[PDB]
């Protein structure tokens, strides 16, 4: 990814951690960063058929995995902000071997706060398994807001609460953006503000509660 | 600090159970098995605290179901241990910053597959929070018995009942037993046997489809 979209979404990253804490530099610390991208790439591996034990037919579900890189993402941006890729990464990432080994060395570069090394690994994981990340980030970083708009943050939201998670609505949100239009300099502002108003409409966003990409950007 | 007695009986449950999840499971499995295992065990015992500062921020700690996954990552470094045959814990564990600090510090054991390590500070961690993790063990140990020949591997179990997992049941089955019961050198194999059963009757296991603790010591 380029120089200018990484820091827009450095940008963005900045900007929803503001929405959950002002202050949130002063209230935040590296480790708790490392303890997230932790929790998610427990996620993410539990997208995978690694159980010996249990429902041993099933297959890796690669729709979520994609919402975990993303979140993952999420938490390295911002450990970053507070604070070699072949030693950790093994591609095919469809090959579940090396998802299992890949994954878990995301929790070891998490635990060394190599936040700018996790950000490398799922920015070449998306790339290796093929998938818009940019996309699904600006999406993502959209549900977040809502999330807090609807009263995550004080117990009177949960991601299951219209019987569907959340975060399975994102995939067809992102559905018609290419790499090309969500990453064209000279554009890319105007799509990642479509992902936005597509995310809104299907969370039945009020059009006063909602944001463009001018207020983040 | 369990005695060597007591140490090796769990080690063989788990050997026991192990073997009726595989024949031959050293043969099919390898030590980063039981890394990832407890990695994913140590996920959810952190999930057990309020951690998330964005998120349900005014929750308290589900210090009952830390119980579990204690005993979960148990029976996976016993099985490391078997497989591959301090600075690191900050008591108290009822301090959620000790418990998130402890528990991550686990993983990174895990990962290093110090597994006997791993062991001792579950044991520890027990101790410091006082609950009788011998007990618990032998519970969940029948616990997993049940689900392996209730369809585990082939997905038709049943693993919520009306909200309840079938975890939260065993709290009532440990219920009356001591650490005294539960470790007594001479004893302790008929109390194993006593939890065991508890465990059966509060799944309605039909008697046919119980074993006693013969078939898993001697
Ligand atoms: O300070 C924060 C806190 C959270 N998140 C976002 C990142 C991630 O996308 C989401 C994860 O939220 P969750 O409550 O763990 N639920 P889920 O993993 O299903 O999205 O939280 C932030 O971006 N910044
Ligand atoms: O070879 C194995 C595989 C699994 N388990 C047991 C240990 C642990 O107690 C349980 C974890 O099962 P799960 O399917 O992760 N579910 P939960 O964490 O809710 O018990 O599986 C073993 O003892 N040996
Ligand atoms: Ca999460
Ligand atoms: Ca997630
Ligand atoms: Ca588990
Ligand atoms: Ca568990
Ligand atoms: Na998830
Ligand atoms: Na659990």
């Amino acid at each position: 990814l380029s120089p200018l979209i990484l820091r827009s979404l450095a940008e963005l990253q900045d900007g929803l951690n503001t929405v959950v804490d002002k202050n949130w530099r002063q209230l935040r610390r590296p480790g708790d960063w490392s303890l997230a991208i932790t929790m998610e790439a427990a996620e993410l591996l539990d997208s995978y058929p690694w159980k010996w034990w249990k429902n041993v037919k099933a297959q890796p579900d690669l729709q979520n995995v994609k919402i975990e890189l993303t979140d993952i993402l999420h938490f390295s941006l911002s450990g970053a902000m507070q604070v070699d890729l072949a030693d950790f990464m093994f591609f095919p990432l469809s090959d579940t071997n090396n998802a299992l080994a890949s994954f878990q060395n995301i929790i070891r570069l998490a635990s060394l706060q190599r936040f700018q090394l996790v950000t490398s690994a799922v920015i070449a994981a998306a790339d290796d398994i093929g998938f818009n990340l940019v996309a699904y980030y600006v999406a993502k970083h959209t549900l977040n807001g809502i999330r807090q708009m609807k009263g995550y943050k004080d117990g009177t939201y949960v991601k299951v609460q219209k019987g569907v998670e959340d975060n399975e609505l994102l995939h067809g949100c992102i559905s018609p953006f290419s790499l090309d239009d969500v990453t064209n300099e000279g554009n890319y502002k105007t799509k990642w503000d479509d992902i936005m108003h597509r995310v809104y409409d299907a969370f039945g966003t009020p059009k006063e509660e909602r944001l463009n990409i001018g207020h983040w950007l």
